């Protein structure tokens, strides 16, 4: 692994991802659908915006990035699954959370190739999102009545 | 074909869209490069958000969007191609131009059909975005020294 | 006159200005008394469907105008003429209950839009016809998420 | 009459008063037409404040507003009438001020009402009401010609 | 008749009718000088865009917008005369409100042509734009002491 | 000490100061701590409190400088003179056991702030008098807009 | 450079009159046309005030001293101010108004002529911004007279 | 209501005097302060010419005449002026506005007074405001001057 | 006629009145028909123009009103007092034949204005010069724009 | 020490912190007032907003944030005295940049933790806040004519 | 001396002036440093904005601005010096004033210049950056405690 | 000095303050005098260039001052001291040998950040550190962009 490898992967986790909180936004149900289906319009904005940034930092080093669904579906290490039965707002949850993990403990492996190959900017970039992330694993844990970490 | 099952199809392609957008962004080159990718941003958001508004009328009446790649890339009649070999600018818009073509042409049956079916706001919707469509395509083709529906 | 056998789109849309200050004011009834744990989202989406109503209204009223008509402009005419009922709040209602009261009058004014729908198409008045999808696109879209937040699909 | 029972009646008087501008509003003609229409909304939305205040304070202190059209009509002391004939600009102000008049003299009703009754912040809630009437009436007079008070 | 043929029609009428607001906008005189000084700006913002809208729509057609004052003159149904003698303000808001009946009226035979030729998008800008014209003869014939079809 | 017994307007605002500083920490302890269904609206909604109060507190000892006084400017001080009780998060709360705290503290200082109007009115400082009535208003507000979340009256 | 610092001085001196007459016009009028130019009394009242801290500044750049007193005003303005001890029209008051700035134009074409003798062309492109917009609120205040805008 | 209207109008009288101290204060002043003290008297200026539209359209509503002249200010202002002849110290300039702010709040308190014992509740509201507003204004400008507000 | 021979000021603004509605047709023109590569930039820059010269014409109208003058206001008297020219678009042009077109007429403007200023100058109307020059100022920093866009000097 | 600990410790430190900004906020005097009044306001949003997100960072790493008075008298390293007689401005000044510095060389030592620990989140949010603070005692350093180290 | 040489000596100065507000801003020290240093940034803008259009004016009249640190030494009056020992904020200011009197009286000869050789919009301009110069000068002496051009 | 063999944070950054300040003075230049059909759009990103890495130079220059240092600060020094190169504009160039030098001195700039992150990594000066590589971030994008333009891979 190097970090053109590593970031390409991330631009077809990012892209499953997005389309998982699209997923959530449209086919939520319960009391906090008002609340979260606006939540999700804003995670939506958020990780569009990491990928864009993850695939033009990918061209700055001379990379190529990925760009079809196909590429994207063959890379992903983000699971996704159609929407075939009513899952209460808690499962969504878990789902969405499950998956800011994924992304957090990747980046952090991320971090540490850039760290090693000596891409000061790669790594920086990386750093920032996983702050994000980490908050973001804070507010829905608590959401779901458990820790962070928990 | 029903509504509902127009509606989606068209979920499908305009995902596909939105990533060739993406993809036409990033790889660009020429002289044209800072206009046309600032450019390509906004395509990229104005038919993200006819893909949240069709995905949400399919909602509204009733149906269920797709809501994966896997989905998108069954359902989808817009094609893509992984990008392998340097295209140029108007490579890169003619593919655009084609893309475009494809929707408004797919649209118009929609157009027809939602009117058969008395499905008035649906309906509306489509002629609104086939508006915006016809306007792009005179634009691009014009940046291609073509006239709109030469 | 019932809108269901409505023959005319002055008196189809003097109609909805009846229903509409009806609506507006059952609106504010549940901003005002609502209470449970979404209390503060559904007291400011409130606020959000007074305005949009209260604009529906005014352009209705105006529409009627510009076609030649004359606006019921009194509460006396509002109930006089309203479909949209209205009832005073006296014993406690749950936030489910203040919701389906909503949802169904959402759904009353679809329905009845759609009526106004379908005769401004056969009057050949496109202005008025294109206003009232408009206006059925909007609560729509509402009456999707208020299921939603009820736990139910929309035309359920 | 206690201040649960007068800003009720303030809640009904001030859903007739909207209802009114509107009236004014929309079957106003003559050459000031363009100035008074847009006056009027201006007013509507001044005086539905102060009704959602009125109605949001009354349940603060423990009270119940009106919240249906026919309990407005049975307890408001505002006057209405429907449109059928025409009226001049100058008849459709005067109108309105006699209503602003009557709000005024009430208002100051319920100012001396709620300082007996110990109620500093609906006393201080009214007096800024007060103090915008005195103003409107100031200004509609003037339009008519005449002085705030004669 | 055909679609462009009546689209460039409305571009030549358009382009008369802008110049007649600023005509109106430069020489009125009267009480009501302020308010309806600035409502012909207003007026020729607006008509401006419906020029450039209708001239955009004709393009992405097919069509060829006519583009010189020559062109326009010859085929305006809208009339112009040169400003020779004082004119009250009645007369000018009495020229303005013709000439909207006029377009109002044309439109509608344009709104008809397109819906049996079958060109949604047409049909749909015809309207809204009839919308906005018998809202200002409302309001105008308002002003005029008139209603709206008197 | 006891708002009770405040001799004049310079100690009652005092005694103020020192107790919107321990609401504010209060506000932050919840905003930190809570966790529930209902946590994203009221996670900001304790970010609009703690602005809100945040300027109370700042407004207060301000209007106390400028009657001549001099405002207590240290964590020890606002502990040695708040009647706001706070107490480290140990167990696990509730958002409604959160919620009940916090419109307990609304109500202790919606009632101090009444001692202190009527104290004003007695010493003829209208310009404290007002501020302190602008206020309640906002804390009568949130009473009732709170105890509405937790599905009761607001006096009850 | 006496000259130009004693025009621009009468200026101040003017234009604090004009202000308070501008709000004379403001809170007393009456009729149809109330609303829309009680506001646009308002705009006049920004605009002029602006014209007179300018003035002001300006003179200060050059070394002057501007009068700063409502004495010093009043025994120094050409602008004439009345109490308002009976109604006047609206008409009569646009009438007064439209008086008043055809006297601040004509006394800046004296002073545009002034500061180009003198060589001030900081001072004389003030001055000529200033009368355009002025030559602006004539011919518009005019046009709500029903009259000609040098008629 | 003779009261309340006498005093109002004393006070739209006032406030002229002082917004032209302020304009005063604003042009002449000299010192290390002069930047962040010369937008504070445009500050200053803007919230005192709206103090004085307020009274003079108060006074309007409650059946009143405001005084609408430079002569009629004169004649009625208990706020005092001077031509600016000698230089002044920034700290002497702000010690007169410290003692101008001082009267407007005294004679504030006299109307509130007056105004609570005629039952002009709105009246008396406005001018609790004006006074909140310029008791916070005393102690910053004493603090400027290194004293306590009401030393 | 020819502004060389400009009378008077009221002549001379007269006369550009009908130049600038000329030229506003004549922006539109390049707006709508163009092609290229450019496009996308062009397009928007004419809109640009547009307004700019638009409010030039009000501004040129509104001083000719000022000054007792009656402007132009119909297009037949538009056609009758323009120096400008106009064609009606037939043949195909390339972009860079529309901005030399563009050029051109920025260029007659130009040097109308220059005689404009000289004619204010010398019959002492200060306001109206001082207006001329700035339209001016901006006239002249469009043609060294559009000049380096053809590859070409500002004067050449 | 771990990093949970040291970044509680900041909550605590942070907190007497923003109350001696108000301090020297309420109570200076001098010519420099009405600046450095304005001055104080600033840094208490920043470092308020810095606490906040020290005391969010240390949940979302599984802490617990100090949340009472109390616990920060207990915890901060901060010392705060309570106003009793006058000070100089330049003294309040002092005072400040005294609290800067010990905060500056405080979050060094958290720099130097976070990074063994490999906490790069942390180890990133106080470097960040560390340059706020080294431009800050510039700044100050310069009001009271000093270089920034001196 | 023609107006094409008169321009290029000003962008000339004008680096040599913005590069010396940026030694001020940097290096002041004193009870006014926020203030001032604030007031510097300020400055920086507009006498850069004022170098732009000098410089573009000089296109359009066909001139060829100084585009070099190397020309603009050689060219510009405006003198310029290390910053070596401590200098009072007053000294500091003094040689602003000095620097901006020195503009002051060049672009009076620039003014009379192109008032003798026609070129009405480049005379123009200067009196606009003459009139913004006088003024600072007036404020900046006050600073100092003296009379303008005293 | 070298910054190559540059030992010292505060050296190196003295450096680049002289190197942005020739940058931001050739940025200058190219906006000037470029000339060809994207001339609206690169002008004005040659805006955009001026205030951003304008912002670096003050940037840096106040974090020398922070940590004790003495920025450059007249011309002369800034020619004393600087690696970034500059011609006096001479014979016409045409847009992509503008570009060509833009790009050129960007990567100069980035390689010299790099030599600089590598020595404030290595004293421990996290702060400058953190600062030199996000204006790095910012360098590597406009190479790619600029890069592109000229129709080349970002590092070709
Ligand atoms: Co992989
Ligand atoms: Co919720
Ligand atoms: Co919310
Ligand atoms: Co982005
Ligand atoms: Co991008
Ligand atoms: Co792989
Ligand atoms: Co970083
Ligand atoms: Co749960
Ligand atoms: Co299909
Ligand atoms: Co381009
Ligand atoms: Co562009
Ligand atoms: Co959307
Ligand atoms: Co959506
Ligand atoms: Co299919
Ligand atoms: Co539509
Ligand atoms: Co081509
Ligand atoms: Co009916
Ligand atoms: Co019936
Ligand atoms: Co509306
Ligand atoms: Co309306
Ligand atoms: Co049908
Ligand atoms: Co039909
Ligand atoms: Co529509
Ligand atoms: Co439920
Ligand atoms: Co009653
Ligand atoms: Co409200
Ligand atoms: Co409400
Ligand atoms: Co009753
Ligand atoms: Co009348
Ligand atoms: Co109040
Ligand atoms: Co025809
Ligand atoms: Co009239
Ligand atoms: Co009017
Ligand atoms: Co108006
Ligand atoms: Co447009
Ligand atoms: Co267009
Ligand atoms: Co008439
Ligand atoms: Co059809
Ligand atoms: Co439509
Ligand atoms: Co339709
Ligand atoms: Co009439
Ligand atoms: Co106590
Ligand atoms: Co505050
Ligand atoms: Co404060
Ligand atoms: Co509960
Ligand atoms: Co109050
Ligand atoms: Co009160
Ligand atoms: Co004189
Ligand atoms: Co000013
Ligand atoms: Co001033
Ligand atoms: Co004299
Ligand atoms: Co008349
Ligand atoms: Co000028
Ligand atoms: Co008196
Ligand atoms: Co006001
Ligand atoms: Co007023
Ligand atoms: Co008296
Ligand atoms: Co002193
Ligand atoms: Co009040
Ligand atoms: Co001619
Ligand atoms: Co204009
Ligand atoms: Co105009
Ligand atoms: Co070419
Ligand atoms: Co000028
Ligand atoms: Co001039
Ligand atoms: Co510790
Ligand atoms: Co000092
Ligand atoms: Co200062
Ligand atoms: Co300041
Ligand atoms: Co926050
Ligand atoms: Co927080
Ligand atoms: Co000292
Ligand atoms: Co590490
Ligand atoms: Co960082
Ligand atoms: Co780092
Ligand atoms: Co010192
Ligand atoms: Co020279
Ligand atoms: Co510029
Ligand atoms: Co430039
Ligand atoms: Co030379
Ligand atoms: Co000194
Ligand atoms: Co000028
Ligand atoms: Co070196
Ligand atoms: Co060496
Ligand atoms: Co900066
Ligand atoms: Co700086
Ligand atoms: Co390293
Ligand atoms: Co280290
Ligand atoms: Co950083
Ligand atoms: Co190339």
């Amino acid at each position: 692994v190097d970090t053109k490898e590593f970031l390409n992967h991330q631009v077809a986790n990012l892209n499953v991802f997005t389309v998982k909180i699209h997923q959530i936004h449209w086919y939520m149900r319960g009391h906090n659908f008002f609340t979260l289906h606006e939540k999700m319009d804003d995670l939506y904005s958020e990780f569009g915006e990491q990928m864009d940034e993850v695939a033009e930092r990918l061209l700055a080093i001379g990379g190529s990035p990925f760009s079809t669904l196909k590429e994207f579906l063959e890379n992903a290490s983000v699971e996704e699954a159609p929407y075939t039965k009513p899952k209460t707002m808690d499962q969504l949850m878990e789902d969405l959370v499950g998956t800011l993990e994924l992304l957090r403990d990747e980046y952090k492996q991320g971090i540490e190739l850039t760290d090693k190959e000596g891409d000061d900017v790669t790594n920086d970039m990386l750093i920032a999102f996983k702050a994000s992330i980490d908050k973001h694993i804070w507010m829905f844990k608590a959401f779901l009545g458990k820790a962070p970490l928990e």
